[PDB]
């Protein structure tokens, strides 16, 4: 029904959550900056955001600017959690001291409903911040949108 907001992290993380890190997320600037603790291997750290609007094979556009104090290249994408499952995003979120904006229109070949139920965790976003940067680093995204067909 409702997406996350065309251009998030512009004052608050909204719902984006990050596990395997220190305290909650930190923004206060206009970019969701999660603190990745060194040695973030093993179990692996990451960030998930439940609340997406995808259906069957529809068109979409992911736009986010991630930047890690270090040159870390983790994994980022999307999928469904709660049947019928199905991932449509498969890329590598590169990061570094410089800003790493991202812009690409992919055809969500799945369906991310919005029903917060026990056996129905709906679909969300998966950020694998584990098994990538050895030393300590972090991720700073900003303005993450994803809608089907939009002005241009």
């Amino acid at each position: 029904a409702s997406p996350i907001g065309e251009g998030t992290f512009d004052d608050g993380p909204e719902g984006w959550v990050a596990y395997g890190t220190d305290g909650p997320l930190d923004t206060s600037t206009g970019a969701l900056c999660v603190a990745v603790p060194a040695g973030s291997a093993q179990y692996g750290v990451g960030v998930v955001l439940n609340g997406v609007a995808i259906e069957e094979g529809t068109t979409y556009t992911l736009r986010y600017t991630a930047t890690a104090s270090t040159d870390v290249t983790v994994r980022a994408l999307v999928g469904q959690n709660g049947a019928p499952y199905g991932t449509v995003l498969d890329t590598s979120p590169a990061l570094t001291s410089e800003p790493r904006q991202v812009t690409e229109t992919f055809t969500a070949s799945a369906t991310y409903p919005a029903t917060p139920a026990a056996d129905d965790p709906e679909g969300q976003i998966a950020f694998q911040l584990g098994g990538f940067s050895a030393d300590a680093w972090t991720l700073c995204l900003d303005d993450v949108a994803l809608d089907s067909e939009v002005e241009l």
